[PDB]
């Protein structure tokens, strides 16, 4: 069995290897990459997402989100307070202001320390979940707006045509901007490209141990857990690496830098934070291997984790017994 310790693996595809997306995902899994829940892909030196990022300042962040924390330094939840609209230009200036800027630090390790020590005492503002793409239409390899659709993957595997579209999202980040512990909708894969700016630090639990994370979460957020059997789908719970280590939870960490892709694999729980002003682009995708995961994915039916009309079909075809209840929650 490849990668039995579930280490995060880093790949350096050649330009020829970067042509066929599906084939390279499959190659990665042949080397056991999926066991980690997350892989880093460094593009060939010949490749670029687009020519420059000089002209992105007029992009609108219609609903910037202030991430307000509650709890203790290593075990907290965050809620999203909507803020007034701003452009990327305005957001970048805000991120660089004294109130929000990255503090002086020696290295990524020092900064991670500072993050977990102090995150809860601030409320950074995240330009999250903006429909759009920064890939040039002429970029033919690993263009997140031109991947096979999940709806076509389902159709090809299972024979049924369904409604729905899958498009990418942009994330404009600043220091302490946080993504909570989660797997993707329907335990899909995701791909994340860091277009510009400061790093993004990731934590990931191997898919084979996801239930260990879930158990700890029910213990650490007892009220949330009573409220919903799949509350991690709300995407509000943070648990620090120190707490995971204290509780014997298997996990790994890595820092993503501008120009690098991260792929998360089905049922790979992940969380993390931004080091400073940055922009990432992300989308979900599927492969034939995902279908079994999709069939078994736990659903939030409590009303909190409202999602896109896109998931309807996935639940309806893959999880017919759960569909009615899940629908009531939507
Ligand atoms: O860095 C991040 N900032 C916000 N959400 C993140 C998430 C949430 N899931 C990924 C996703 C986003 C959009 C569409 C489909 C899937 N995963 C990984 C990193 C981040
Ligand atoms: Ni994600
Ligand atoms: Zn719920």
């Amino acid at each position: 069995a490849q990668n039995p310790n579930c280490n995060i693996m880093i790949f350096h595809p050649t330009k020829e290897e970067f042509n066929d997306f599906d084939k390279y995902i499959a190659y990665m899994e042949s080397q056991g990459a999926h066991r980690a829940g997350l892989a880093k892909i460094i593009p060939p030196k010949e490749w670029k997402a687009r020519e420059t990022y000089d002209n992105i300042s007029e992009i609108l962040i219609a609903t910037p989100l202030q991430q307000v924390a509650s709890g203790r330094a290593g075990v907290f939840t965050q809620y999203h307070k909507k803020k007034k609209a701003m452009t990327v230009g305005e957001y970048r200036h805000l991120a660089n202001s004294k109130k929000y800027q990255t503090p002086p630090h020696q290295n990524f390790e020092d900064l991670e320390r500072k993050y977990w020590k102090n995150r809860i005492y601030n409320s950074p503002i995240y330009g999250a979940d903006i429909s759009g793409s920064l890939f040039d239409e002429n970029t033919k390899q690993w263009n997140l707006g031109h991947l096979g659709t999940i709806q076509d993957l389902l159709e090809k595997e299972c024979g049924v045509v369904i409604e729905g579209v899958n498009t990418p999202y942009l994330y404009f980040g600043m220091w302490k901007t946080t993504f909570a512990w989660h797997t993707e909708d329907m335990d899909l894969y995701s791909i994340n490209y860091l277009h510009l700016g400061e790093p993004k630090t990731w934590y990931v639990v191997p898919p084979e141990h996801g239930q260990r994370l879930e158990r700890l979460a029910r213990e650490l957020f007892p009220g949330s857990s009573r409220g919903c059997g799949a509350f991690l789908r709300h995407k509000v719970a943070l648990i620090s690496p120190t707490v995971l280590k204290e509780n014997g939870i298997p996990f790994n960490r890595i820092t993503q830098e501008a120009g690098e892709f991260m792929v998360t694999f089905p049922y790979g729980y992940h969380a993390g934070f931004n080091h400073g002003f940055n922009c990432a682009e992300a989308i979900n995708f599927a492969t034939p291997r995902w279908i079994d995961y999709g069939k078994m994915a736990s659903q939030c039916s409590c009303g909190e984790a409202r999602v896109t009309f896109s998931m309807d079909a996935f639940v309806r075809i893959l999880q017919p017994e759960r569909y009615d209840l899940w629908k009531r929650g939507q």
